[PDB]
């Protein structure tokens, strides 16, 4: 059951007591929340026969100093380990309103300021015990990695090392710096993703409005528009019924969906901030859905910097949207806004518990104002709610509505089967937007073929299983880094080539580094800077 490690480095038990006893020293020093932790827990003095029996492992002050005193560490990491186990059993046994629990949250926070630049002065990432949030009593830990020529244990999240990217194992900074070449470029990156008209227009509204704040916070943004593919919405069978058999509407409604990710570089790294799914009904479309967008899906993650601009970029995202389709041709627009149903998210794995689920008054409001601004800049004519708008329509049938995927109209109409609805349209105060956007519409971006971002579901799913969370600023770096590869490699599969100016199929070819795309025959009429590839 062997290994070789070449390089290893080891800490004399001198070196380790010198650097880690004064992190246990730190936490002596409170008074009183130290002295309950200075000592193994009697349950003889306590009164708390319970306390073996839910706190398995236990650990006190007095025995970690005991362990650095006669050498038992032989790593930081074991010493780290004991102090979070003594502050984990005081959190598990405690209640949090119990004056030892708070104690022992206190003596962590000191911990925390302490360990960490004592262990990236011996060569770590940090000092923290992470584990995984909880699923569907037991948490799954947080992923290492050990360096190829140290041997020393790191997280890899904090580190942001995947074998897929750097492939010849991971070596830490200070090893590189002994070899003396840098680490390999990441080419996994949100930038190095294809490039869409759609998302370039909404990558420039967003970039030309963070130019003009000057703020020194704010990283380079990168709108991907990462999946397109052509669908149809089925109409139910109730409605098929009755409006299908007469004819009187389509039995399906071609729709192309696409799915769009807003990245900010945030500490020299990538960070997903945003994510949206719409649905684009066509020129080609039947009524009632002819020449109409409907934003399905939308979800964020609050790390963006600087968090004043946050909501302002994620305005400009949405109107840079809805001014790409108005100039497409597109005519209506479409929002419902519901917040997400409680735990369950939207479109991102894991939320911050720190980021706050608005209320739907409030996210009512949110699309309120975006839509004030499209306006004023004279993007938007016009919009109303879906109550006013069917009133001045003069609709008076149910097939008069636009039927959308997974939108809730479809169903209330469908549940009228037992069956009141024109009342249930006021009963939807605002939750139900009509955006007014005003020769066949021509899409001038190729359908991405993404089985990862079809549907939501697929993305939640892999996130779920890979522990891709969203909830901290270094567990979206990470999440971010692994769903770029996910999405690098699953759009690896998919490069036909064909010549811009003849149509035939090329293989090797002259790519325009000025152009979002474009690729003519081996001969060559051209301007900008082209490369053979
Ligand atoms: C079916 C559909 O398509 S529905 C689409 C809507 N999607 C979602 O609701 C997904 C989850 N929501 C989000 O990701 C975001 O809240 C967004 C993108 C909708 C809005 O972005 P933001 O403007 O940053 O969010 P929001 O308006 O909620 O937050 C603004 C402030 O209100 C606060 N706030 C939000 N919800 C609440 C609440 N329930 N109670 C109190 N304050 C709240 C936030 O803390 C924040 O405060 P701060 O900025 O001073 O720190
Ligand atoms: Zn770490
Ligand atoms: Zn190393
Ligand atoms: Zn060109
Ligand atoms: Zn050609």
């Amino acid at each position: 059951m062997g290994s070789s490690q070449p390089r290893k480095k080891i800490f004399k038990p001198e070196e380790l007591r010198q650097a880690l006893m004064p992190t246990l020293e730190a936490l002596y020093r409170q008074d009183p929340e130290s002295l309950p932790f200075r000592q193994p827990v009697d349950p003889q003095l306590l009164g708390i026969p319970d306390y073996f029996d839910i706190v398995k492992n236990p650990m006190d002050l007095s025995t970690i100093k005991r362990k650095l005193d006669t050498g038992q560490y032989q790593e930081p990491w074991q010493y780290v380990d004991d102090v979070w186990l003594m502050f984990n059993n005081a959190w598990l046994y405690n209640r949090k309103t119990s004056r030892v629990y708070k104690f022992c949250s206190k003596l962590a926070e000191v911990f925390e300021q302490e360990i960490d630049p004592v262990m990236q002065s011996l060569g770590y990432c940090c000092g923290r015990k992470y584990e995984f949030s909880p699923q569907t009593d037991t948490l799954d830990p947080e992923p290492f990695v050990d360096c190829k020529e140290c041997g020393r244990k790191m997280h890899q999240i904090c580190v942001l090392h995947y074998d897929i990217i750097w492939p010849s194992g991971f070596v830490c900074d200070n090893c590189l710096k002994k070899t003396g070449r840098p680490r390999k470029e990441n080419k996994f990156s949100a930038k190095r993703l294809q490039t869409t008209r759609l998302g370039n227009h909404l990558e420039d509204r967003v970039n030309k409005f963070l130019r003009r704040q000057n703020h020194p916070e704010a990283g380079e943004v990168f709108v991907r528009v990462v999946a397109s593919s052509d669908k149809t919405v089925e109409v139910k069978p109730g409605m098929k019924s009755r409006f299908v058999d007469s004819g009187e509407m389509s039995e399906s409604f071609p729709y192309r969906t696409k799915a769009l990710f807003a990245f900010e570089e945030i500490d020299g790294v990538d960070v997903c901030f945003f994510g949206m799914h719409v649905q684009e009904y066509g020129s080609d479309c039947p009524p009632p859905n002819t020449r109409r967008v409907y934003i399905s899906y939308l979800d964020s993650i609050h790390f963006f910097r600087p968090r004043c601009l946050r909501t302002a970029v994620y305005h400009e995202i949405l109107i840079g949207y809805l001014e790409y389709v108005k100039k497409l041709g597109y005519v209506t627009g479409h929002i419902w806004a519901c917040p997400p149903s409680e735990g369950d998210d939207y479109i991102f794995h894991c939320h911050p518990p720190d980021q706050k689920i608005p209320k739907p008054k409030r996210l009512q409001e949110w699309f309120k104002k975006m839509l004030d601004k499209a306006f004023a800049e004279r993007i938007i004519n016009d919009y109303k709610d879906i109550f006013k708008q069917a009133n001045e329509d003069r609709l008076t049938s149910a097939k008069e509505l636009p039927y959308f995927e997974g939108d809730f109209w479809p169903n209330v109409l469908e549940e009228s089967i037992k069956e009141k609805l024109y009342a249930t349209m006021e009963k939807h105060k605002e939750v139900f937007f009509v955006i007014h956007l005003h020769p066949p519409i021509v899409d001038p971006d190729p359908l991405l073929s993404c089985d990862l971002m079809d549907g939501r579901d697929a993305f939640l799913t892999l996130a779920r299983d890979k522990h891709w969370e969203f909830s901290s600023l270094r567990r979206s770096k990470w999440s971010t880094l692994c769903m770029l590869v996910e999405l690098h490699t699953q759009g690896q599969d998919r490069f036909v080539y064909t010549c811009n100016e003849c149509k035939h199929h090329v293989e090797t070819r002259w790519h325009c580094t000025v152009c979002e795309d474009y690729d003519l025959c081996i001969n060559c009429s051209h301007t900008h800077k082209m490369v053979k590839w």
